[PDB]
């Protein structure tokens, strides 16, 4: 009867349309910022870091190569010279097979043919159908010249794509960012006074109006603290929180990233650190009318984060972020979470940078989540409880989609 | 032959009478402080925290409801609207089934009937028989007005119940507690001098004489330190340790709890934090004639605690406490412990607040411990070693009962 | 087809000759420092710590017993009075069975007979053949009077044994060690100046020339930091690194050991602590022309160490050291590592102190690594990838031998 349960859980999980609440994808009409195709998959920064542990090619020479050459190098170094057993390499193969291509031939030239004959709009339809993803939440940074243009030009995203206002430059680099704000018309002063406060709010409000984001977000360092008499502390306290409450918009904090420990690696140069929970605890307790979405980078912060979620209902924890996005960790995190929170959390997000990743990110995660659900349902079944297929579909819907939409309101 | 071993290990584990060395239960003759019945199980604070993550009912409104209404709300929110897959919810079902009730009907009114027709004394006999628990260690706090009365009135606990002198108010709130001591006749001065020292010892000795506790205990914060020029540091050094050595009574320290991070939740408002091992290390090494029972709340303290037990024989680690009491964690902790300590530790305690919890707490934990034992016995069996059924029963007896009684002496 | 894969992975793993890159063994011709036989196995410090948690025999009385008596005590306490389920006890049995002895008889006197009729050279041939170990890396400390003699007398180690220059006394006890250096002719001054710098380099160079080590090593405390204006910080910066770069010799750092928390236990008296990654991060980034071999003692440092390896190619992480060398931990560590690094790491080393341990250390670890490999190969097989037996043998060769030799150059 566990196998009967297993088949129903797996079916429910596989058929449930997914709302990916955090990615780095863009509506196809936004242009080239939407990365896709086998060359992009292979040049994903997760693989750049991995190839540099093997190749004799210098990092400078690598960045000088064309994307085709980088992709050929990574394919040779990580798939041919050594078996592609890492999670990221495994992911590439899963994407290929899911698209109908054959990893058995190891024919990179043939795989490339598949992508060259399609348009971005077509590949988006293909991938979302294969990955069974109904909604994608973008990461939209108004401080990026390329992204900003699209929004200013009035471009509205595809109905399947949702905006999220990323604020890293504002919160973590205010000393430099303030000057850009001034150039844009927001009259922030040198001192943090009523004027600076109101203009920063104006800036946030203008972009909220323009993007209609499901939430505002920021990635924070292991040393994150709050309250704090710093630009970040003051902006969060005097501008972000008040504005988020007014529009009832959740604040997402991705905590634990130590930026650029290896600058030459670019996007692959970030490290991780354990953070104190004090700041998050204070925010949750002192701002009960604000909603917070949180995910942490350190493996050592995971359990206490689950416990904090038991304390505050205005906290919704989500995903297995970045360095946590590996089977061994996803499994332990998801089990600890269901054990202490039942179904009141968002188990995963893809964080996809390349369109096709939605296939492997969700395929790999769904199989793990399905196994966890099967164990948990079986435990209560052995206790005499009877679970209906509709209750399973309901639970699965909450985990992969409803909890998020319900939280953002 | 692994299945032959499995059946013997499981049989031995299930038939071994358990000594629960830490609970919040009371001898039935102590009165109403002994909580029991389906309504109490459902209003366990672990479930209050969980229901607050789902219900639209305010925490104030919840505390205003009758226990019957709270129980109905929790049943509806956590068992009916979503599958009861969390560890605490699973536990309720296990208790129901163990009592002969049927979770399949989901008939809360029928379950309530079972409890209304029995006396506390009868339910105690029923539960201890079902849970196969021979001895229960209570948590007796002389600073609680309700508990204190029973002891002062000369009430002696049931032979199956043992006393443990809880000292949180004395050690963590001396500034306020000192005044109560004075009102009780213990002449502690404003300054920590010979007089204050002797009167605190007198207080401890009087209660040791009155309760005849198996150990003195205290829960400590993540910031716990020792030695320390504070009330706690001085009381432990000048009073607790000397008195514990004289009567050869162990000192139990439950470390890592951060009290009231969410006051409105009451008992469900405590958080957790990783502690430094420095204080425990110092205590173990500098007080070789004292015995220490230790359990920690942070997942990140578990492995180093096991290593410290390898260093000092006056340290006996026990259980998977509170936020650690979940399958995923219990499994990892128990395996790390057996691997580095063999059978020289106490794997679990229930921490039961409601009588019936003894059923699920021990049922859930025993099945995990049995699987760990089976793996470990199988590994040495494959090495050519032959384990007899009597040796298995012996090992199981040490884990679930003898190690504790042997340690407390 | 998973079983077909399983048989090939297991075969490849078992047949792959192992290069043990860190042990405390010595070439047989070096003399008595090479410990071997059943009495040594039983008196391994891991077991001394374990027996002290059970026996009523004082630690002083234990150290006063002959090695035969200590071995009899440990056998009685840990194998007869309680089942030998701990990892270290399990290891002893694995060694016995591997040598052809029968753990079923529990006849210690008979086992002893096997060893008394052989020479060290013969047992070395026997063990290395059984453990399938082709190369052993020793730990050679020039500050030890016993070891130093052999080297000064011109003794060259067996071709299967390689030297590693251990520098703990120099780096962690310079204030005392400096005086010994002077007595040996190295004119280090009271102040850290050009003269002291050059003489410390001379000392390192002389021993590098004499030992021809594959790397220089040191064990460091949880509080390790760098850069640092201390003897250790200055010696590493001004002498060790420059010299290691010139001879292209890797620097091995075993971090997280807190020495002598329980002095009376001798070698069994060391504890563990979580370290900051700051020092390692700085060393890797600021000294790109230097190579670093790193292993950490704290379970809480493992994941971030893997992430740091993704950042820097001059970092090669290795093994599951000491308190990490237990199935539960080895399994989680190895899976996290393969998931984020593929095959670019050294999964294990034995750290053997007694010759026969090579049998169980490698037997226990190989079975775990084999299971991890099987899961990872199966995941990509399910993705459509086809792995050849030769590619498996290749991958296995990198993990157990080639990655190390390639890194040391
Ligand atoms: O949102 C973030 O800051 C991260 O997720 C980064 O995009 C990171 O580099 C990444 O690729 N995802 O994990
Ligand atoms: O003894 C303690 O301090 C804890 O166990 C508390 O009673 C806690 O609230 C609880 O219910 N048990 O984990
Ligand atoms: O090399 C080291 O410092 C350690 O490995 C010690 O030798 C330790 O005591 C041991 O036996 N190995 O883990
Ligand atoms: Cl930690
Ligand atoms: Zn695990
Ligand atoms: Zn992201
Ligand atoms: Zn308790
Ligand atoms: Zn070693």
């Amino acid at each position: 009867s566990r196998e009967v349960l297993a088949e129903k859980v797996k079916n429910a999980v596989n058929n449930q349309p997914v709302t990916d609440m955090h990615t780095h994808l863009f509506s196809p009409n936004f242009g080239e910022i939407l990365l896709w195709d086998i060359d992009e998959l292979l040049t994903y920064h997760y693989l750049v870091a991995e190839v540099m542990r093997w190749t004799d090619v210098s990092i400078e020479a690598f960045w000088a190569m064309s994307k085709r050459e980088q992709a050929d190098l990574i394919w040779e170094e990580l798939f041919i010279k050594r078996s592609p057993v890492s999670e990221a390499c495994r992911g590439v193969l899963t994407c290929l097979q899911g698209l109908g291509l054959d990893p058995a031939t190891r024919d990179l030239q043939v795989y490339r043919e598949y992508f060259a004959k399609k348009t971005s709009e077509e590949q988006v339809d293909t991938v979302l159908q294969l990955a069974n993803v109904s909604d994608v939440v973008m990461t939209n940074d108004p401080f990026d010249d390329n992204e900003r243009i699209s929004w200013l030009e009035g471009k509205q995203p595809d109905s399947r794509f949702h905006a999220a206002l990323r604020l890293d430059p504002l919160l973590n680099e205010y000393e430099q960012t303030k000057h850009r704000l001034r150039d844009w018309g927001y009259k922030v002063n040198d001192e943090w006074n009523e004027g600076s406060i109101q203009e920063v709010k104006r800036f946030l409000t203008d972009w909220i109006e323009r993007m209609d984001p499901v939430y505002m977000a920021v990635s924070l360092p292991p040393t994150f603290s709050f309250p704090e008499e710093s630009n970040r502390g003051r902006i969060i306290r005097d501008c972000l929180l008040p504005v988020a409450e007014k529009h009832n918009i959740p604040f997402a904090m991705m905590i634990g990233v130590k930026k650029r420990v290896h600058p030459a690696l670019g996007d692959a140069g970030d490290f991780v650190g354990k953070a104190s929970m004090d700041g998050v605890e204070h925010l949750l307790r002192e701002y009960p009318n604000n909603k917070f979405l949180v995910t942490m980078l350190s493996r050592e912060n995971q359990h206490e984060l689950v416990v904090l979620a038991r304390k505050f209902s205005n906290l919704m924890i989500f995903g297995c972020w970045w360095f946590m996005n590996n089977p061994e960790i996803i499994n332990e995190m998801t089990r600890m979470r269901m054990e202490m929170l039942g179904t009141s959390f968002i188990p995963q997000h893809s964080d996809a940078r390349v369109l096709e990743q939605l296939i492997y990110k969700w395929h790999h995660s769904k199989s793990i989540i399905a196994e966890v659900l099967i164990d948990k349902y079986d435990d209560i079944l052995q206790a005499g409880w009877e679970v209906t297929e509709e209750e399973i579909k309901r639970d699965v819907a909450d985990l992969f989609s409803r909890n998020f939409w319900r939280f953002v309101g």
